[PDB]
């Protein structure tokens, strides 16, 4: 009953879910009790095909029916699911829903600035998307292409996405917090063709300089040949190169508010989302269509308890993947309104997220332990000001929370009425991989708990690579199989793949993590064991920074380490021996401090 | 009993269709009577997927089945029909019937000298269209182009225009009578990577120089990569320009009389097709497919056996509909007619049906009017008892021109349609639908399938109940066969169909309804002038009379345009338009 | 009983299959006799559409139903199979398989020398498919595209081909023994974007230099923008030219082990496969996907008696027909291992086809008669060193078998206990067309027997062009209807097709055969009609020969016909014309130059047997050279050449006979 490893683990109650839960909850829960989650949980890892099989019917709609459902091993990097099946991520992020409720919400788009918040119908996305995919379609883009996004997170972030994954394309979408060295290395490793972008960005009443930085980073992208610009801020003072860039309102007016949707392999690639490793330069992490869309629709409706009567606000921008799976595909595909917010959390006041909850009545809060640390320094007295009764899950991404932020979010946002999901995962996965099932599983503060559908997690000894057998232990966490969301390859480098994840520990997926499980099986993640540092939820790399500091001719040697930070979880200082950085990597990724030695 | 308003009505009696009609009727009828059919009309408009649905299954050939039959509105401009549905135009026209009778006649072809003529089987004609869809799939031509076809009234056009969309592309015919700078306006809008054109053309014994203004546009069209020229008449003298230009018979003969078509989806483009700078009309495959089959087989009573005649050129909507996809579809026999009305004389048009034993003869009333003029004691010289239906297009046939076209050539046996249509609906809006409506000499009667008619009136938009009323001709929802687009420019497509009257679709014309629902049809509204049935712009031929740097109703031809400018100028007119559209004279102020 | 016409049927006894066949057959044989046979066959040619329908369904795994089991005309060159069918041909080889047996065998490679032989899984196979084609697809490479392959009979070569069909592009293998001057002409005919060969081969422990003649082709090849190299050597003296050549192994390592495959149409092309005909430039022969594959497994099944429990050894070369249908594409159908085999039947030594058999339990042989002439002449005594006895079905493609090779493949080989099977077909028909099923269709030694499901074979009358009825006869060999596995064109050069196939006996299928047909309805392959060569049981053109001869600036006059060899069943014979040559003792060093000048043209393996200089060549009035008189020269008729006063120039006729006589030998 005392873990002698797990130290997390000793005296710490198991947190059943608040009876208001159940409550708010709009009908019978999709899975009535833990009980019942292990036994569909055995079947997921011992019969994937009886069991992804019928789940990938249920919630996708097949233009081909598929013949296999799993092929491949991790030891082989050859994982493919619903092997012949073709489908198109737009139908079934868009038409189906839009045919069948046209009006129903589908982008609640909450801007910087409250006055230019808009609201997007299944029907009006479809639209736009059929506009936008027009214009690339008469472009010359066609299904194996790759078309670049630098966009905030906003209403045209989403619509281009949906509209390069019309035609078959892959969308790599660029953070609108690069700098434009980023994003000549992003756009030019994957060749694109076009990019979709606007002219300014509206960021905490603050502008930023979106159109200007990707001029600068054009000018070494000799495959880009047509640029898509929309006029956010309408400032004339922007330019456009002639013959290259044209105007977003301009080109959609000539195509019709329909557009067929290709037809893709189960596994064509959906898209490349760029990630900073422990070792050189960004990697472009490759997703397929089917297998991640299923990762995406099932971990959402599961793990959030995601019902069509439902609204999902997750505070994240599509720059990430965050954004990717539980911002867009996640909840279009189950046919729920998603609410995309290009602001951040202190503008006009600390109180936006909650002003945001409470005008939408959203039932579903997805956030990162960030921005609780950041709300509970300045803004902690503003939530009470809002209703938010209307939230009955509560989402914790992109780092460890500590037992501190996970009492004071059920306490001070959850009323101590809502279930708390610390959802452990990475843009490899593609989607959660250890959660707690909303309204199933009972919460340990801290711990990311039981593995979900398809993941078999293991923890291995690093010193000998042997699985650790028996609970009590430690370790480096890796799955034994692959899984239906888990990234394919990387963009023309499958050998960096394989170096990465699958031969560090042959047979198994490494998540680059330490991890801990304790006598109940539930799982406590203890962060990184290579040298990447996740400052406010973003991966960086150490190596990464460091490349940036040397680049300065003054600089003969540089070293970057993380120490622990109240407010950015961890932060990162330089050590040099003889703006840089937010001119290589970008603002969000500047040294806290750099000293001089 | 009386109309106060709709005076085209007052004292006019209904014309049953005569009985020889039901005698030479292959097979009982498509529909019964008029009950039947107003039961299935009301199904088309209060339930359009139980009625459309069924029907697409049953006269369509699907590679992909469709799972939503309707979509879309008017007001947002995104009609769409048989979502998901993928086929191919050149399959249900060809293939499907050439595997079933291969003999079986497909295209007719009478040539402007007769001593040319011949008659393509299904089966040559899946050969001959293979072949030349493999010229343009060797050349790079694949789904999503457009290719220009600048060609007569022949096989050709035909094989062309079939051979393009077997690949996935959408053909662009432009009419053969068109100038050089008109070729150049639509090359260069639709962006053509290729062009099938012939060496010269003949009709009525006048040579006519194609491939001269084709070299002539091509200079300004950078898009075309590569032009196929069909020997017409193998002058010797007409240069090809090395790497760009290639011979018919020379490519095609270097492929199999086999290729696989392309599976497009059901709203992937057909065709575009230009009407007066000129727009590209753009039409959906599926939705425009099953609206031809169903008014080609319902509104002229089409069966198996039977052999239908559109004196019409593919130039226009008329050759599209009801020259080739219209009867190909159903897998009759389809005459195609490169000549004039008068050559070798005034009989031409006679002689065919008599050669033939055609059942469906269709023609504009313009050629009537004319053939009325100079040569009616020739109709009485040939058989033609083999007709039964006889077709109007194009403006408004007259009481009078209705009855000298049921005396003297239907001899008082047939049924007549004057079919009211335009371009951009596809196929026919408002008809008689033959052996079961009766009819009224000069109104085109009852609204088709899926057309929900209304009058709105002009000066608020607002929608006439009841009938004896005037006002402006408009459709409440969209149909199948309903016009997509206009090519990269919805914007005109919108402004021009969907917001004049939001909710509805404004077809450009006036019209009036009677006592009995009736629809009769009183012209255009807006500054567009029907010559001899084309659809000219006043104020492209002003357009075109000023670029010159010196300038700063008719009987036969219905309406002639008169231009007031302040020998050269009529030529002028025919160098930028086109010589069909030239001033009938010009009136120098 | 007598036959007045096929002599070659009179007093042969019918040869039933041992029964030791039958013991060895792992499961029911897949014909119940004779009878069934004969209904079934008779079905195939009555009702097409009900016996290939089913079938067609059973065999193939299809992405799309066909809607129509067969469609066109021979007359009219539109034939077709399974219209609107959609499927791939590297899913009906490799994942299929792959999915449900991954570690059974594949590709049993034998490599020149032992040492290096290696087996390959279909799971191996699935993965080093799918990353080639990931390399050609980021460079571009998409359906209807073609792709040349230049590469030795091993694993790549295979995995090329297979990788090339699931992209849907069109693969066109180019044999590793061809020179430039071949390479250049096939890959510039089919303008293809890309090619995949490697450094150098090993094949009877000599070096072939394999990218040597590949560079030295690709200089006149402007279609050609990338080329994949295998390291088969790694002799780091091989140049790759920056820009356009990449290594395989470099490139597949950037790629997935899994790919989608492409679905193409049934009717879509699979391969295009380079034949030489009397025209002196080759010809691209076009086959479709559905058919060709349904064909290749329909006669690999039937024909052979192929079980999944089988092991298939097809001792021919992807460069050919041969290897294309039952080297791969038959076999792997099928799901069973074949046996590819890098080197030749003499190295190390004349035992190593049996070392083989051997060594993997094969069940199936399938061997050129060009090479039991060989083994019988130099390695029979190797015969006895080897167990065998896994063996059921031993079959001789290419050319005629004589009785007595027969006879000694039967008793030596087949040790008297295995069914024999002579297959005749052509490079055009895609598979077999007249052969005896194992275990079913009694054998005459000699007779290829009846003809294959979907051939209604014929023959004609030469002098009238009427179709033949009864038995006891000789003419034309043609076929009266397509069928699923039959060439659909000639690349961008259709009226080639339709002149050569269809339009010379209109209605009928002209193989370019004789044959005679006797009173049990067995068919005797009587040789070509036309003036072809098969040497080594391959297609030459004398045509294209001459070319080459004429090249040389030394040569004016070139003219190449074919004897007879007792090892290569027929050798080319060149008689050159130099001008002013003379010297009657530096001949020989002429006649070696000529040679040489041969294999460097067009190959090795097509240079002539015997150069023959001559003062001047037998021409007509015309000026054209009279090969008839060459022919009946080479083969000691000089006597029964006839009435010669039509030549223009008769007195040359006495220099021929003796310029072969004191030239022939030396
Ligand atoms: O969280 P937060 O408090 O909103 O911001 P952070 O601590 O991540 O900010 C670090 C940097 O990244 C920038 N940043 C973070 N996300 C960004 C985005 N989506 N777009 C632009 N800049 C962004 C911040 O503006 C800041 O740059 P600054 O110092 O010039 O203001
Ligand atoms: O009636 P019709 O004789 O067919 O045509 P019209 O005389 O009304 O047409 C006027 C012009 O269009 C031309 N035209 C009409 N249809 C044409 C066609 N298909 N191809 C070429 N020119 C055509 C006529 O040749 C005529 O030119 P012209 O005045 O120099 O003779
Ligand atoms: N719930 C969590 N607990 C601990 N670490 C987390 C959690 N969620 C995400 N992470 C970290 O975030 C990384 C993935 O970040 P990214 O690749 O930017 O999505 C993981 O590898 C973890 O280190
Ligand atoms: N039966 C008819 N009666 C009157 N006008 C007609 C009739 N049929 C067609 N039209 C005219 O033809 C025009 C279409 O021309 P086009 O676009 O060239 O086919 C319409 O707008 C009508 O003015
Ligand atoms: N079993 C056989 N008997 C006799 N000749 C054959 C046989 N198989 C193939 N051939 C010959 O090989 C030719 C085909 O040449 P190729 O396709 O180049 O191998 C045929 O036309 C025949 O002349």
């Amino acid at each position: 009953q005392t873990h002698n490893v797990v130290h997390e683990a000793n005296g710490v109650k198991l947190r059943e879910t608040p009876k208001e839960f159940f409550e708010r909850q709009p009908n019978k829960g999709h899975i009535h009790d833990v009980n019942q989650y292990k036994q569909m949980y055995e079947q997921s890892i011992k019969d994937p095909q009886g069991f992804f099989g019928p789940l990938a019917k249920e919630l996708l709609s097949w233009d081909h029916d598929f013949h296999t459902v799993k092929s491949g091993t991790l030891k082989n990097g050859d994982a493919a699911w619903f092997l012949g099946g073709e489908l198109n991520a737009s139908y079934n992020c868009v038409d189906r829903h839009a045919f069948a409720n046209p009006d129903k919400p589908a982008l609640i788009c909450e801007a910087d600035d409250e006055k230019d918040s808009h609201i997007l119908t299944y029907g009006d996305l479809l639209r736009e998307v059929s506009k936008v995919a027009g214009v690339l379609q008469s472009w010359g883009i066609k299904k194996g292409d790759t078309v670049a996004v630098y966009l905030p997170m906003n209403a045209q972030a989403i619509i281009a996405m949906l509209a390069i994954a019309r035609l078959g394309a892959a969308h790599s979408v660029i953070f609108a917090g690069f700098s434009a060295g980023s994003i000549k290395d992003r756009v030019n490793d994957a060749s694109c063709k076009a990019l979709i972008t606007c002219d300014e960005g509206k960021r905490g009443g603050r502008t930023t300089n979106i159109k200007k930085l990707c001029d600068e980073a054009l000018v070494d992208c000799p495959t880009v040949e047509k640029v898509l610009v929309y006029k956010r801020t309408n400032n004339p003072e922007i330019h456009l190169t002639e013959g290259r860039d044209y105007y977003w309102d301009v080109e959609t007016a000539k195509f019709p508010g329909y557009l067929p949707p290709v037809s893709v392999n189960s596994e064509d690639p959906l898209f490349l989302l760029y990630t900073s490793g422990s070792t050189g330069t960004p990697k472009g992490v490759v997703h397929s269509t089917a297998g991640y869309l299923l990762g995406a629709a099932l971990s959402t409706k599961y793990i959030f308890d995601i019902h069509p009567e439902d609204i999902l606000f997750t505070a994240g921008d599509v720059g990430w993947i965050t954004g990717h799976t539980y911002a867009l595909y996640g909840p279009l595909l189950l046919g729920v309104p998603t609410i995309i917010f290009e602001g951040t959390p202190a503008y006009p006041d600390y109180g936006r997220f909650w002003q945001i909850v409470e005008k939408h009545k959203a039932t579903h809060f997805y956030v990162a332990p960030t921005a609780l640390r950041l709300l509970r320094k300045a803004g902690e007295q503003e939530i009470a000001k809002y209703d938010l009764s209307s939230l009955r899950t509560l989402g914790s991404v992109g780092e460890p929370i500590s037992p501190d932020i996970w009492e004071w979010y059920n306490e001070f946002v959850g009323k101590n009425q809502c279930h708390i999901s610390d959802t452990y995962w990475q843009t490899e996965s593609g989607s959660h991989l250890i959660a707690p099932l909303a309204g199933v599983v009972p919460n340990k503060p801290g711990s990311a708990s039981y593995p979900f559908f398809g993941i078999d997690a293991a923890l291995i000894d690093p010193v000998t690579g042997v699985e650790i057998e028996g609970n009590d232990a430690e370790g480096v966490l890796a799955i034994k199989d692959h899984w239906p969301s888990m990234a394919r390859t990387v963009y023309k480098n499958h050998t960096k793949y394989m170096d990465t994840y699958m031969n560090p520990y042959p047979g198994y997926y490494f998540t680059g993590d330490g991890a801990a499980r304790d006598h109940d099986g539930y799982y406590w993640i203890r962060g990184r064991v290579d040298d990447v540092v996740n400052v406010s939820g973003h991966r960086l790399s150490t190596a990464e920074i460091e490349a940036a500091l040397i680049e300065d001719k003054k600089v003969s040697e540089a070293a970057v380490v993380g120490i622990h930070d109240d407010i950015t979880g961890q932060a990162v200082i330089a050590y040099v021996a003889l703006l840089q950085v937010r001119k290589t990597i970008g603002p969000f990724a500047a040294p806290k401090s750099v000293i001089i030695v």
